[PDB]
C-alpha cells in the first residue's frame, strides 16, 4: 500500500500533462511538487487589478501548434480564441512589419518588391553563406534574410537577448521565425493558434483538477524527497527543474538566460496599438514591450488605462529562474555529461527528465506538452501498467 | 390549384434567401427566374482550369457580418474558413498598410506614431471639417483620416471607381472602411468573417437545392411574366433586378457603376504576395488587383502558376450589368420617384422589391441576406401564411 504511484517535480505544462495523463488514463495517484507559490510555471497569468486585463507574469505566452493530437488534448481543459499573433519591430524610430516578408522588405528598402523581386534581392544579400551550411545563428540568419536585414533586425536584438556572440549561438534559434516572401505577417506558421479564453491559470487548474492529483505549492523536491520516496518506493519521479541543479552543478553550471519584467499601468487607453513591439536598436535597454489588452481584442477593457510590460534579458544567476538555454559549444558538451548522468539516475532511482529546464531545450508550450505525451506513451504508461523498464 | 406559390426574379443572395425560406419554412413552391446562365449573381465563382483556384468571376467577394442570426443562417449551406481579409495600398511605387491605422500612418509619414500621437496628427489634418457635419464623401473622408491621407489614398482611387466628384458622392461610401488608431489592418470590423470552404457556387447551390424550388436559368422575367402569373395569380413576386429597368426607365435612368475584369494566369507562383492590392495612383487604369490563391492559404496550389484579376471601373450602360449605385443628389431624387412607383406595384400587382439592384442600395452579401430575412419575416411570411397584406 504505497501513498503515491508517481512523483512529479514541477507544475509546468510538462509536469501537469504527465500528472493528468497518469491520473486519468491509468487511474493512479500523482503527487505534484511545486517550488513556486503557484502552478503553471512561467505560463502562470494574473488579472491586473485596475483594468482586469490578464497579465502573463513571466513573459507573454502565445499558444500555437500543427500537432492535432496536442490541439485536441489541450482543448479538453480550455477553449481558444481566434487570436493570431503578430509582431512589429521598432527600428530608427519607425515601426516595421515583421518577420521576414514583403512588408518588412518594402518598408526597409523604400519601395514595393514583388515576391520574385524580393527573392532576387535577398539572394544577393545572402551571398557569403548558404542555408545548407550555416551552423550558428549569424550564418543562418544572413542566409535567410540577407545581411542588411540581419544588421538592423537581428544583430542588435540578439545582442540584448543573449549577450553572446551570434557565431556561438545555435542556428535553431533564428529558424523559430518564419521566412516568407508574401505579406503574411503572422509570427507563427502553425495550423492551430489562439489564447486561452478564460486565461492560462484556469487552463492550468483544469489539468491538475483531478482528485487523484495532489499539488503541494511552496515545496522543493530536494528538501522532501528523502521522506516522500520511502512512503512510496516503487513510484517513479518526473523532474522538470534545471538539469544542472539536480546534480548540484557537479560538472559545471549550464549557460542560461533569465528575464526581468517591468509591469506598468498607464493612464492612457493604448500605448503602442499592438500586442508585442520588438525593440531591435541598442539605444534601448529592453528587448520588447507587451501590451496585454491587444492579446484579447474580443474582450472589452476600459479605454482610460492600459497595462504594458517591458522585457529585460540578462545572464541567469544562482537565485534566478532560468528562462532560455543558450546551448553554445561548451554548453552542449556540458549537457552531454548530464544526459549520461540523467540516464544513470533513471536506471538507478527511476528518475525521468523532461521539460524546458529538465532537458536544457528551447521548448515552446506545445513542444513541451507533445514531449510529455511522448514520455507518457513510450515510457511511463508501459512502466506503471505493464512493468516495462524505464530504459 | 396554382402552379407556384411564389415568383422570385433573380437568383442572387437576396433571391435565394427568399426562395429558401419560403420553400422550407412555409412548405410552398417557389419559381426562381434567372436572366443569367448561372445562379448566385455576382457571387458566382469558378475554378480556373490550369490551377484549380476558385475565381470570383464578377468581383472578389469576402463574407463578413456581426449579425449572429445571419451567421447561423448562412452556415446551414456552407462552412467558412478562418480567412481574415486584409488589403494593401499601392502608392508611388510603395506598398502601404491599409486601411486607416498606425501601419498606414507610420509608413506615410516616415516615423512611428503612438496611438495618442496619431490621433493628434490626424486631428490637425482633419481641421476644416468635422464628422458631425460632412454630408459627402470628400468631407467625411478628410474628417476621418485627414487631408494628406485623403489625397494619396482616397482621391485618386475614388476618381477611378466613380468618375464622379467626391462632393456629390455619399458619405456612407467611405465609412465602409474602418478608421483605427492601432496596427489592426483587418479590412472589416465584423464579429464573423470567412470564405466558403467549398466555394461560393456550392454555397449558392445548397440554398436553391430544395425540390420545392425551381430555378430557370437564361430566363428573363419580363418576357415570361404575362404567361407565368396567370398560371398562379395569387403568387406574389420578388424582384431583385434594376429598379429603374422594371419601369423601363420611365422617369429616367439611375446612376450606376459597372466593372470589367481581366483574368490572367501567370507563369509565376506569386504575383503580389497578397489577396487584394489597391492601386490608388492615376498612372494606372485599374483600381485594384486580386490574387485568388491568397484567398485560400489553407488550400495548397501549384507554385509555378497563379491567377490574378485586374479590376476596371466605368459608367454602366444599357447592356451592362450594374454593380454599384452612385446615389448622387439627382440619383436619390430619381430613386424617390421609383420608390413611390414600387410602392404602387406592391399594392396593385403584389410585387416586392429587394436586393442591391432592386432597392438601388450599396448592399454587401450579409446586408442583402439580412434584408431578405427581414422581408420574409415581416412581409412575405405573414402574407403567404396568414393572408396579411403586403403593405
Ligand atoms: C518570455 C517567454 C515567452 C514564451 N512565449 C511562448 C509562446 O508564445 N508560445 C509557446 O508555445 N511557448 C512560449 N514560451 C515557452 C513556454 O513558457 C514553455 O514551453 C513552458 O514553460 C513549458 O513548460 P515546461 O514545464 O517544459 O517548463 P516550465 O513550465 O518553466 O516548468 C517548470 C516548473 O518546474 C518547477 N520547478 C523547477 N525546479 C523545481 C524544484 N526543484 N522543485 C519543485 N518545482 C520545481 C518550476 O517552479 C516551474 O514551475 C515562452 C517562454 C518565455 C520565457
Ligand atoms: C466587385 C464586388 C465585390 C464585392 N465584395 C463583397 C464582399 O467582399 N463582401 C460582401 O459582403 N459583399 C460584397 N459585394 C457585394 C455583393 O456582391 C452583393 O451584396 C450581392 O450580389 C447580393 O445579392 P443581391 O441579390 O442583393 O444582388 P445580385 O446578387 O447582383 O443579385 C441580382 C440577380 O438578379 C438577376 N436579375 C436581374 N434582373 C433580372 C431579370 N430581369 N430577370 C431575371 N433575373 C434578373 C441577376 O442575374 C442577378 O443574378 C461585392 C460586390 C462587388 C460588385
Ligand atoms: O526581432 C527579432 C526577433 C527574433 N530575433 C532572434 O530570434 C530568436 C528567437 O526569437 P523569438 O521570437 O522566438 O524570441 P522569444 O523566444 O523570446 O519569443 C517568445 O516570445 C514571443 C512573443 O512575441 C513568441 O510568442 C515566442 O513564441 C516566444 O518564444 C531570438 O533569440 C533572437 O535571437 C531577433 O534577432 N530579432
Ligand atoms: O484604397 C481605397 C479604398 C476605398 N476607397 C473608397 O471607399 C469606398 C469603398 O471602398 P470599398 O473597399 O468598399 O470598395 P468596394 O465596394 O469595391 O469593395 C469591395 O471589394 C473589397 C475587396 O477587397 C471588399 O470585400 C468590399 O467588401 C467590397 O464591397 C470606395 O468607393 C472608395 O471611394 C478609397 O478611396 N481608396
Amino acid at each position: 500500500t504505497a501513498r503515491f504511484d508517481l512523483f512529479v517535480v514541477g507544475s509546468g505544462f510538462f509536469g501537469l500533462t504527465i500528472a493528468e495523463r497518469v491520473a486519468t488514463q491509468l487511474d493512479k495517484r500523482v503527487l505534484v511538487l511545486e517550488r513556486r507559490p503557484h502552478i503553471g510555471g512561467n505560463a502562470y497569468s494574473e488579472a491586473e487589478p485596475q483594468t482586469g486585463i490578464e497579465v502573463h507574469k513571466y513573459g507573454a505566452h502565445l499558444f500555437h501548434t500543427s500537432n492535432k493530437r496536442v490541439w485536441d488534448y489541450v482543448r479538453q481543459f480550455t477553449d481558444f480564441t481566434d487570436y493570431r499573433h503578430r509582431v512589429f519591430a521598432m527600428h530608427n524610430g519607425q515601426a516595421y512589419q515583421f518577420p521576414m516578408g514583403l512588408g518588412l522588405v518594402s518598408q526597409f528598402f523604400g519601395k514595393y518588391f514583388t515576391p520574385e523581386q524580393a527573392r532576387q534581392l535577398i539572394a544577393e544579400q545572402a551571398a557569403e553563406i548558404d542555408t545548407a551550411d550555416a551552423q550558428n545563428l549569424e550564418e543562418k540568419a544572413i542566409s535567410l534574410i540577407g545581411r542588411p536585414l540581419y544588421e538592423a533586425f537581428v544583430k542588435g536584438y540578439t545582442a540584448k537577448q543573449w549577450q553572446t556572440d551570434p557565431k556561438e549561438l545555435p542556428a535553431a534559434n533564428i529558424t523559430r521565425l518564419p521566412v516568407r516572401y508574401t505579406f503574411d505577417n503572422r509570427y507563427f506558421s502553425d495550423t492551430y493558434e489562439g489564447l486561452p479564453t478564460d486565461g492560462y491559470t484556469a487552463w492550468l487548474q483544469n489539468m491538475a483538477a483531478d482528485h487523484r492529483i495532489e499539488v503541494r505549492l511552496n515545496t522543493d523536491w530536494f528538501d522532501v524527497r528523502g521522506q516522500l520516496r520511502p512512503g512510496s518506493p516503487a513510484a517513479p519521479v518526473v523532474y522538470t527543474g534545471p538539469l544542472d541543479r539536480y546534480f548540484d552543478y557537479a560538472e559545471g553550471r549550464l549557460g542560461w538566460r533569465t528575464l526581468d519584467f517591468e509591469v506598468e499601468v498607464l493612464p492612457i487607453g493604448d500605448f503602442q496599438g499592438t500586442a508585442v513591439m520588438n525593440y531591435n536598436d541598442l539605444d534601448v535597454p529592453y528587448t520588447r514591450i507587451h501590451e496585454f489588452r491587444h492579446f484579447h481584442p474580443e474582450r472589452d477593457y476600459r479605454t482610460d488605462k492600459t497595462v504594458i510590460m517591458r522585457e529585460y534579458s540578462r545572464f541567469a544567476e544562482d537565485d534566478d529562474e532560468p528562462y532560455y538555454p543558450i546551448n553554445t559549444e561548451a554548453d552542449r558538451a556540458l549537457l552531454a555529461t548530464y544526459r549520461a548522468r540523467a540516464k544513470s539516475e533513471t536506471a538507478s532511482s527511476k528518475v525521468l527528465f523532461g521539460g524546458r529546464l529538465g532537458t536544457y531545450q528551447y521548448l515552446d508550450m506545445h513542444m513541451a506538452i507533445a514531449s510529455a505525451l511522448n514520455m507518457y506513451d513510450n515510457v511511463l504508461a508501459p512502466h506503471l501498467r505493464d512493468g516495462v523498464p524505464l530504459l
